[PDB]
């Protein structure tokens, strides 16, 4: 592949290998007071600041020079320019890849076929922000003349996990907004349960589908649109209750939404890049257009940080880097990310997909099969309840994770004088701190003695109280979770796992890894009615289909 | 390590290397007809069957013959007896491990230190029975006269993530009782944004803590109590508006609860083991009594299934040892648990904590440090939504996954005459299928064709649109995902996990990695206070911290 064959790779291999056992973190801090000043970025957005301290990773000044020396020799900054002109770097498709001009609020023009996609760009966004003023204020009614209270978003993934995540970490935004439900499994108890709690004459149901042909949502949408009509009747009804957020307008008509009711956005948005497109009219209605322009902005401000930053100074680069580092020298499956905010506890499932569903790939550019690793598993859950969860393998356990710890530092909800608030960054700052230094067999035995511990149980605890440390991770403080600054985290990472499918010679922005599960349910439902034992798969399978069928009768 | 030098662990691993190629999927279903019927088990609970379709895994008889017998050498069977008759197996702490206790219906004495533990175990059930007959009928008041309405939760870890992964599960089966709410960060939104939608009258605050010493449970406690009191300003309201869950009664009485009020658990109870005792004590209420009995009722099902069961077809000891195979032959660093089931949305959040905690461990029973992995990264959300966010990084990533894949036959919300839970489950059924068989080359190559590319543009997407397969996965199929069927699941998992340690021979019940977090944060509270400086810890410290308290007063 590339990335093997590059000699900046393979330099970074050789050092590795050689100066591995040289990289421990309390022997790097005790050398180098400056390695705070050294290994971190303070950006100032001028709507918060936002402290990178990547200074507690196994790198060294060598080992970041090899690094943006990497990113040079596989074209980082040539392949940025092509995706922020327009060029269909998406190449397995043949598209554009053009997140950036949904929040491109210096309107410079983004060509696409010869063509600004600035104007339909901004008619959409024009569009949204007079439905959530008229929805909003009151003057959008119902079918027997009643405001809105309840926006319900019928979505699956791309659809899905950037709206919830974004309306669930600006909740103290939502003052005066209505109610938003998300509807995005098949699974029957999800709409059932959200129907079960809501007043057909006030709710609005959003159908958001890039392809409005996802068998999961179009089934939940009839299914709403059952419930709806039941109670209105009138299908003169369904056009004060039912928008579509989508690029193919003939499937939105055939479903029978009113045209006028459908948001527009474009193939060059990926799905999992489509919050900022019209996919966000929930976060909109939620929490006001002006939030959600705001939102937009800090993107826009952090697209602007990534396109004119030098690469050793540039956020979205260097975290980049230090993942490539970890995951083609040092061999770790995975990546944490450990928001100290409950309201960004949606926050690590979004980049589930954000990161794995665009770098978990294994063909390069030139059709070549990968013969490295390429994307990371991404999981985590808010701190602190990570820590009285699963630290414990992260502190004592046998895998090396690099943790991302986020948090803000000024808190949305001040109680107790900021008693909660002095525990919780107590806690963000104790844990890396933790991970980085660990505990000798030395530094314990003192500890058990001056306890009280008799000889026998002192040596019989002694080496289960000893921390290895050395465990690297990177800590991302901002002023406060506002719309902007959300908006400014999440492009630094949307560019972060731009620039490792580049540095992999992957293409982060197709997903063909889908296809072969949805054709192959498709032969599967049918056979699933009817008593007739299966014998058309694999034993397995039959034998779950089976297995299946004796059952559906039982009663329990 | 002990696994290391195992004579069965080492012809494991003499196998792997010599026989690894031979593990291919499409080609050992096609060889084996009767694959599914060998490498699969049902279990009839007598409230619903559990299918345990192991069949779409890397292993053939031989390979699960020389499982069971590392199973026999590392002697799980003598470690399981031990741990059921009340020995301190947990020796690092020196104490018995009885989550099996707290649901043995049978009521055959378990003696811990002589004396056996059933008398007090039934005696917190029968107070947890009392007490949620008295709040559910509206004959518990609040200070105002007004009937509960309102349960909340109040704790972390242990005390949290089981009983709020039960009662998601169990919503269907909460009708007549109040709303549950589980409060556990200590950020001050969880326990802020819960205070404002709820009256101080009719709202009943549970404090669950085994120690009744952990700092985020007693300072969003005190601050629950706070607003309490600013309504009621009595403080004998507080008898009736908090209750404690806990092993210390001590420091109950000390917060200012009733010994009356506090329900009782044991040292032998580890927190991730702990929804069965008093800090179930919020299932009980939200689903009633009776509903939390078939819960304990269906654990004890399992646990006798696993006690009794010939190694090689025990359900729990068949998944771990899988998970040995994968971890320490193969080197997978992860777990993906992912149930077909919206309701099970926090399960593969609860067993992070059971499984990881546990067995997340690299100090063996002798004190030596393991020279191979333990316990792996577990992680999920529930299908179909995986489908639509991560499954791409499954099919055609580079990381080798093992997945266990969970559905009910029947569904709680038989909607459309059964048509969501069909799509369901066809999915459930494909995905597995999808992984086990892949797509060759010839086989895209065909679709493109038909599909009318042009030579060029075939030649071109052809190798992104090949999937190469044999990912394997397991496939747990139940009749029902009901109380009883829920305890006998989470039993199975609690198991396996146990297995597994024994086999590594960790101790999956301490959990001394906590520990060194806390005293570093206690050292870091008192510095965060004023805006001097701070420049006594590392480099890096240091800076957050001056960064913080620059950043504390910028509007
Ligand atoms: C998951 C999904 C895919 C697409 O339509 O492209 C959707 O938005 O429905
Ligand atoms: C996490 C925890 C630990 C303990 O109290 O032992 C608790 O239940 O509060």
């Amino acid at each position: 592949a590339a990335l093997t064959r590059d000699p900046q790779f393979q330099k970074l291999q050789q050092w590795y290998r050689e100066h591995r056992s040289e990289l421990n973190l309390r022997r790097l801090f005790d050398a180098n007071k400056d390695r705070f000043n050294h290994f971190s970025l303070t950006l100032n957005t001028n709507h918060g600041h936002i402290l990178v301290d990547y200074s507690k990773n196994l790198v060294t000044e060598d080992v970041m020079r090899m690094l943006v020396d990497l990113a040079k020799s596989r074209g980082v900054e040539a392949a940025r320019e092509r995706m922020f002109n327009g060029e269909k770097i998406n190449y397995t498709e043949g598209r554009a890849v053009l997140h950036v001009a949904l929040r491109n609020r210096s309107n410079t023009p983004i060509l696409v076929d010869g063509k600004d996609v600035m104007p339909e760009v901004n008619k959409v966004l024009d569009k949204m922000k007079s439905f959530c003023q008229r929805v909003r204020s009151g003057d959008w009614k119902g079918y027997t003349g009643k405001t809105i209270t309840d926006v319900i978003n019928i979505g699956i993934g791309g659809s899905d996990l950037g709206p919830l995540m974004v309306t669930e970490a600006l909740k103290p935004y939502s003052s005066g907004g209505p109610r938003v439900w998300y509807v995005s499994n098949i699974d029957g108890t999800h709409i059932a349960k959200t129907l079960a709690q809501l007043n057909p004459e006030s709710s609005l149901f959003i159908i958001a589908s890039k392809t409005f042909t996802t068998q999961e949502t179009i089934t939940n949408a009839e299914t709403a649109k059952e419930w709806f009509l039941q109670a209105a009747k009138d299908p003169s009804a369904v056009a004060k209750h039912f928008v579509a957020l989508s690029t193919n307008t003939t499937k939105v008509k055939e479903f029978g939404i009113d045209p006028q009711n459908m948001f527009e956005f474009w193939d060059w948005v990926g799905g999992r890049y489509s919050l900022w497109s019209a996919i966000g009219l929930s976060i909109a209605l939620h929490v006001g257009f002006d939030n959600f322009e705001q939102l937009l902005s800090g993107a826009h401000w952090m697209d602007q940080h990534f396109r004119t930053t030098p690469l050793e100074k540039n956020a979205p680069v260097l975290l980049a880097l230090l993942g490539i580092w970890y995951i083609n020298c040092f061999g770790c499956e995975t990546h944490a990310m450990l928001p100290y905010d409950q309201y960004l506890h949606r926050f690590a499932a979004y980049f589930q997909q954000g990161d794995m569903e665009s770098n978990g790939k294994y063909i390069t550019k030139s059709g070549t099969r990968v013969d490295h690793q390429t994307g990371p598993i991404v999981w985590g859950e808010p701190g602190t309840n990570g820590q009285h969860a699963f630290y414990q393998l992260i502190h004592q356990g046998t895998k090396m994770i690099p943790c991302d710890f986020l948090i803000p530092v000024q808190t949305q909800h001040p109680i107790r004088k900021g008693l909660h608030h002095k525990i919780l960054l107590a806690n963000f700052l104790a844990q890396t701190e933790a991970l980085m230094r660990g505990k000798s067999t030395e530094e314990a035995r003192k500890e058990l003695q001056a306890a009280g511990k008799s000889p026998e149980d002192l040596e019989r605890l002694l080496p289960h109280k000893v921390f290895e440390g050395n465990r690297p991770t990177n800590s991302i403080v901002f002023t406060k979770l506002t719309p902007f600054m959300l908006g400014a985290l999440v492009a630094m990472y949307e560019h972060k796992i731009f620039v490792q499918g580049i540095i992999w010679d992957i293409n982060s922005f197709d997903q063909w890894g889908v296809e072969l599960g949805k054709q192959l349910a498709k032969k599967i439902e049918p056979e699933l009615d009817g008593s007739a034992q299966v014998t058309s798969h694999d034993a397995s399978t039959n034998g779950l289909i089976n297995f299946i069928k004796q059952q559906r009768e039982a009663r329990v």
